[PDB]
């Protein structure tokens, strides 16, 4: 689905976020 | 959907968030 | 949709967060 | 609807976080 | 609603963060 | 329900990185 | 339900943005 798609777009974003912190 | 299609801004505003960090840890 | 809505008002406090830090870090 | 409620709850939070950050940016 | 109460959790959460913020830039001085 | 707890978990998650940053 | 299974992995990335933090911290 298009929503739980979008939901595991946030949580890449949010392991960006914490390999940012790299 | 519109539901969708906000919840992937809120992927992108999260990306910008981790370009930030990026910066910080840069400068 | 009212959701939505709310969940873009999320996505922009999320774009006031990048900006909030950003500027952390140009002030480090 | 309380769902859209408490999401802009939460967008309010995260505006609170930018403003710690922002209290930061012009301390540092 | 269970949804509800737990999004409200979340927001909770998000101002715990924002204290923690506020303390940690304080701490460092 | 499912969903209930896994936002919970999130939030759960959200008091760990107030701890980091406490800690 | 695949929607709970995404929220599962948005709390795994945000414990991965604590372990991050804490060890920015401490470095």
């Amino acid at each position: 689905g298009e929503i739980a798609k979008a939901l595991r777009e946030i949580a890449k974003a949010l392991r960006e976020c914490a390999w940012a912190h790299r």
